[PDB]
Formats: C-alpha cells, structure tokens, sequence
C-alpha cells in the first residue's frame, strides 16, 4: 500500500552518462555503442542563440573541438553528424555499460523518468510527464542539456526525451533521441510560448483507480455518466476529451477495482463541479494526472 | 527551473541489490563487502509472525537454509548472525560493486530515497521523509522487505532505513542498518497504531523559499511575527515546533532570497490561517513537507 510518484531504477541510464564540451559550452551527451547523443546547441555561444544556423556553426568544427568525458577518462571523437537537432558523435570505443535501449518517440499523456544530469554526472531522478501543449514540467538549471527522459521493460530502457530548453515560463522543451523537438519547439532563444497545459484524463482516472486499491474512497459516488455527458465537463474543466481508447486502457483498472469506467467518470465529474472541500486523495488536494494507466498497475503489482 | 519530488541516482544502491530466501519466505537483502543485510522476519513463516521468538526460530537455522542469490548467481553463505531487527549474512565474496558507504540514523524531517525491490531486483525509486510519527509513507507491497532508504554525497552512500513493515493504517516502519526500528515498531504482526503525523515546519519553510526561487510569490505578505507567537499557530494546526536551529539552518535559503526566515514563517502562519483559496503552489494544493532546506539548495544549484 501506499503510492507514491516513482521513478525508473536509473543505474542504466547513469552509466551512459557523459559530458560533452565544444568551445566554451559544456552539456550531459548520453553514450550508447559508439555514438554520443547530445543538443546541437552544444556548437553555439550565448550569442549565437538568438538566430543560430547551426549547418553554417558546425562547418567550423572538426571531431578534435568536441570533447567527451566519461568518468574522468577522455573518449576519441572520430567522426560527428548532425540529425535535426542533436548531434551524434561517434567514439573509437563502445560503452562497455550500454543497456539495451530503444529510442521511442511519445504520445501527450505518457510518463517517463528524467535523470537529471550536470557536467556528465547524475544529480537526481524523477517523474514527469509529456504535457498535451509538448513541454515537460521539469526541474532543471543550466548545464543540463542532454539529460535524457526514459522507460524501462524488464532489461530494456526506451529514451524517449532529451533536454533542450526552457521556456521563458519555467516549462521545458525537448527532443526525442532522433533530434525531432516535441510540439513546434526550436532551439533558438527566441520567446516561444505554450498553448493550454490541459489535464490529461485518462492519467487522473487511473489515478482515481490507484486511490481507491489503496484505501482512499470518499470521492466515489452514485452516479454513473456517458462518454459524451462526461466530456461536456471535461471540456468545461480543460481536460483532455476521453474517448473509447481511453476507457480500454482503463480495463485492467476497472476490473481490478469492480468500479465500471464510466462509473469513475461520474466521479470525476462531481470533483470537478464540487472541488475537494478541504480533503484529499493520495495525500494530494489535487488532482494528479501524472500517472497512466499502465503506472498505476506497475506500482500497484510490482513489476521489477 | 521547476521543482521536483527529487530521488538520488539509484545505481549505486541497485549494484547491492540480492534475494534473500529462507525457508518459504524470499525477500530483499542488501550485499555491501562480504556481508548481506535483511530483515530478520525472513527466518518466519507467516504463523511465526504472531508471536515470534527469533533467538529460538534461528536456533534452527544454519548458513545453508539462507539462499542468497545475486542476479543470476548464487552466493555462498559462511556466517549468520542477528543484529538487533536484521540478519548479518557473512558471504564467500565481496561484493564487487560496493559503493563508498556509512550507516546513518536518520531523525524525524529528514528525507531520503527509497529503492523499492522484490525478490532482489529494483520496481522503482521515490523520495520520502522519516515522519515526526517514525513511519514513512512509502510505496511497498509483499515481499518489498530488505528495500532501502538512503542519501548520497558524492560518492558515498548513506544507508538509512530497511523497509520491515506495513501498519494497518497503510504506513510503513522500519530500521537503520543496525536492525533498530525507526520509533516504537516491533516486527510482529501485532496491530501498532502511529501516533500524529505532525507536519515538519522547517521542511515547509524551506519549500517555500524553493517556490520563491521558482517563481511561485503569490502567498508572500506584509508581516513577520515572532518564533513564540508562530509557534503557537503551529500547535494549533498539527506543525513541529520551529526552534532556532531551524532558523540556523534556513539561513542560506533567507540569503538567497532577501527573506527573513521570521517573515517567511508570517507567510506560512497565513497560509495556515486562511488556507490556500483554491490557488497552488509548486504545483501543489496543499503545504509540501518532504523537502529540507539541504534538499531544496541541493535541487536549486545542481549537485551532482
Ligand atoms: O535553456 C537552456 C539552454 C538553451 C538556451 C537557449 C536556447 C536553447 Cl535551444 C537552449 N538550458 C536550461 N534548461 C534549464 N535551465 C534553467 C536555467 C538556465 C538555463 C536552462
Ligand atoms: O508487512 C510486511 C511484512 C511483515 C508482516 C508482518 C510483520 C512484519 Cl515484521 C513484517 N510487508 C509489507 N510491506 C508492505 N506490504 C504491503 C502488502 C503486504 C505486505 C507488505
């Protein structure tokens, strides 16, 4: 019992870590075979950020202006490529620590660990999630560009996101391990804002579904609603329309508790229309849409 | 920018991660040098656990009945002995992944990780606090038993609790790695009730000023107060008495911010007082605990 926002065992990914400096610059590069994995932005000075044609800023640099670190031993950079935007550094050596990963581009609504990394060295894990506008709701300072956002099957670790940016509203922009930013982000230092952090639904109703195999049920009532009645409130209430996909993914959850999806739904809606009064679920005052369905049944079984 | 519910980087705590079975029981054991820490209940069936006497139960237990297992390979069992609540399992071999480590008893307000296991493999890590009370909230299931609670400066690990045990009430108890439990638990199942979770003020306070540093200002006022007339708002509303130790260690986040640690506690006796009024802060409904001011400078400036 208990729940709690829990992170991946990040061992695999801390042994992938790396510090990649050109020029003055210095960020995190993630070493996987014998490429390095780092922001293109590595290239440019502070001023360059303002309108960076990074294709003309990399014809000035040779495989000898990147250096890599690893630990506190040098890696021999011996050919470097530029895919959107991240720059891949191959190495003469493989990393004898490489996992085996997958590089995995991801939906709004799914969750993943970030550990958070300055100068190649691990400072922190935690959970967070791709928000419907594509920012991430992050902690990260200077230097931690290239700390990467992942999952783990059993041996298997899925990188999903590497930092790029923040935004002048304290969110964070990133790219996939293919260098593809997440929503219309670029890295340039030009003020970009974000559309509507919506609430991501389906994650609050799994979450629901974690309170209540843990103990917390006052929320629940007895009334039940319909897809498109509950979606009127969730419209109201800037939350992401549930469709029937969403109310599948619920069914291991739904089975597990004997509370029919459309049933939570009509619990959500009334804590919507009526608020908390002052109580809490999960030892939160609100409602958490940073868990999916599949975390909650991870956390709530044991999967290692 | 952003602040997170931050866990250390689990790998060095992952590397001493084993199964331990004695019997029909299997739970976490935690491998540093030749030696095997684990909950003593291991030696119990579920009957034993009503009324255990484990000086008598182990009488009938030799090194071969301990089966340790380290990832795939089996270790070989040389020595058994118990230590206060935990098994001190002598092995044949080192364990060649050891971190740099201390055992530490922590005190009620200070955080630390969490490495949730089950039979010897990591599910997850998440950060908690040892609660005025002496539980954690944590997130354990069956077999989680031998899970870890730790800090890290550095290089070297600070081992500080082993997970025992879940209360009725959904909370969990257990020891430092001298088998001493955190509070007046036994490792019996024998219904203990915790008695109030008080809130740890210092450990508001200092997030606080980490919703300061991040840009959350809405709940900073125009008074100050005094340490005896906050702490009689602190009595109250179920918060630890502020000392000036407290005050001592705030000091670095009051200098950061320009605010008097006196006028912040004004802040938070007004947030008590008149509540939050539907408004967040750091992304929270509610006045979060589980940070202390060391965790909050660690998280602002990057420590790696
Ligand atoms: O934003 C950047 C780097 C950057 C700057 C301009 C454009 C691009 Cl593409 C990237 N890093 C970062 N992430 C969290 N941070 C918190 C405080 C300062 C910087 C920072
Ligand atoms: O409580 C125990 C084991 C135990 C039982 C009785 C006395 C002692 Cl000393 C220890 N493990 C545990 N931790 C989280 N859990 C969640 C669901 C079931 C069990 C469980």
């Amino acid at each position: 019992s208990g729940f709690r926002k829990m992170a991946f065992p990040s061992g695999k990914v801390e042994g992938c870590m790396v510090q990649v400096t050109c020029g003055t610059t210095t960020l995190n590069g993630l070493w996987l075979d014998d490429v390095v994995y780092c922001p293109r932005h590595v290239i440019c000075t502070s001023e360059d950020m303002l309108n960076p044609n990074y294709e003309d800023l990399l014809i000035r640099k040779s495989n000898h202006n990147f250096l890599v670190q690893a630990g506190n031993v040098q890696l021999r950079v011996i050919g470097h490529s530029m895919q959107n935007c991240v720059l891949k550094l191959k190495v003469d050596t493989a990393n004898p620590k490489t996992p085996k990963y997958k590089f995995v581009r991801i939906q709004p609504g799914q969750t993943f660990s970030v550990l958070a990394c300055y100068n190649g060295s691990p400072s922190g894990v935690y959970q967070c999630a791709m928000r419907p506008n594509f920012t991430i709701k992050g902690s990260f300072l200077n230097g931690s560009c290239g700390s990467v956002g992942f999952n783990i099957d059993y041996d298997c670790v899925s990188f999903c996101y590497m930092h790029h940016m923040e935004l002048p509203t304290g969110v964070h922009a990133g790219t996939d391990l293919e260098g593809n930013f997440y929503g219309p982000f670029v890295d340039r230092q030009t003020a970009q804002a974000a559309g509507t952090d919506t609430t991501i639904t389906v994650n609050v109703l799994a979450w629901l579904y974690a309170a209540v195999i843990n103990g917390d049920r006052w929320f629940l009532n007895r009334f039940t609603t319909t897809l498109n009645d509950f979606n009127l409130v969730a419209m109201k209430y800037n939350y992401e329309p549930l469709t029937q996909d969403h109310v599948d993914i619920l069914g291991p959850l739904s089975a597990q508790t004997g509370i029919a999806v459309l049933d939570m739904c009509a619990s959500l809606k009334e804590l919507l229309q009526n608020g908390m009064n002052g109580r809490t679920i999960l030892g939160s005052a609100l409602l958490e849409d940073e868990f999916t369905p599949f975390d909650v049944v991870r956390q709530c079984s044991g999967v290692t």
